[PDB]
């Protein structure tokens, strides 16, 4: 039951988001440790969706506990500004599988 999720989507890797803080020590700060990081992203089905918010929030909360949790029951851990960075970094990539996922719903009408 991935470790204990009861069933949560955990998607498959990435790549470096495009994290944009406002700011320009923070792009730069992100770019030096962003392997600090995980690849995935935990989450529900299309299939059972609902709100965008919620279902965000409710991953971001969750791949930030697994995180902070998962990792940090053994010694690894962060600070403040490491998990702000996370909270944009999880949304991000949350963001992306469900668009991922739902765009190839909504474009899986062009066998054209």
């Amino acid at each position: 039951v991935v470790g204990g999720l009861g069933g949560y989507m955990l998607g498959s890797a990435m790549s470096r988001p495009m994290i944009h803080f406002g700011n320009d020590w923070e792009d730069r700060y992100y770019r030096e440790n962003m392997y600090r990081y995980p690849n995935q992203v935990y989450y529900r089905p299309v299939d059972q969706y609902s709100n965008q918010n919620n279902f965000v929030h409710d991953c971001v909360n969750i791949t930030i506990k697994q995180h902070t949790v998962t990792t940090t029951t053994k010694g690894e851990n962060f600070t403040e500004t490491d998990v702000k960075m996370m909270e944009r970094v999880v949304e991000q990539m949350c963001v992306t599988q469900y668009q991922k996922e739902s765009q190839a719903y909504y474009d899986g009408r062009r066998s054209s």
